[PDB]
């Protein structure tokens, strides 16, 4: 049931540009087509002004159509941290044996969904309160692969994060 598709979950405004755009280029080059889910259908705009269109509402996501979900951070992500829909997607993908990945502030959604309890992760330095509150173990690394869970510590690690996600996906058929 491999699809060669990756889903992003991110805020429609003020998502972290580098985390999205730099990972997208790597995912595409590797043969993984990407879609964006958010809170409305239309044009999203990053913190730094970069635009992209939102393909899907969270409510329209079907896990069977994707191999992985990627939670993108940025200051706009804070609006999604306590949202039952984004947490619900984290759990949905985990329970369906998909890859669940987050970068920067996106990791907090995963922590709040209780999918990082006793799991080794990394995260944005500023967010370590939330991540530790979710019982995760914070590792001194830019990117951490823990089975099907992949985390990274923010925009400075966007390319390393994407490469790590591709590595996990390419080991699947
Ligand atoms: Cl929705
Ligand atoms: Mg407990
Ligand atoms: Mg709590
Ligand atoms: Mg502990």
């Amino acid at each position: 049931g491999k699809t060669n598709n990756i889903l992003y979950v991110m805020s429609g405004q003020n998502f972290q540009d580098e985390e999205y755009f730099e990972s997208k280029k790597i995912f595409e080059s590797a043969g993984y087509k990407t879609k964006v889910s958010s809170t409305f259908i239309g044009t999203a705009q990053g913190k730094l002004g970069g635009m992209t269109n939102i393909d899907l509402l969270f409510s329209e996501v079907d896990a069977v159509e994707f191999d992985a979900v990627v939670f993108v951070g940025g200051i706009g992500c804070i609006t999604l941290w306590d949202d039952w829909r984004t947490q619900g997607l984290a759990k949905l993908f985990l329970d369906n044996q998909k890859i669940v990945a987050g970068i920067g502030s996106g990791v907090v959604i995963m922590a709040n969904a209780k999918i990082l309890e006793e799991i080794n992760v990394t995260c944005l330095s500023a967010d370590e309160s939330h991540v530790r509150h979710g019982n995760a173990n914070i590792m001194s690394e830019n990117v951490v692969v823990s089975g099907n869970i992949v985390t990274a510590n923010g925009p400075t690690s966007s390319k390393d994060f994407a490469n790590a996600v591709v590595g996990v996906l390419n080991s699947l058929s």
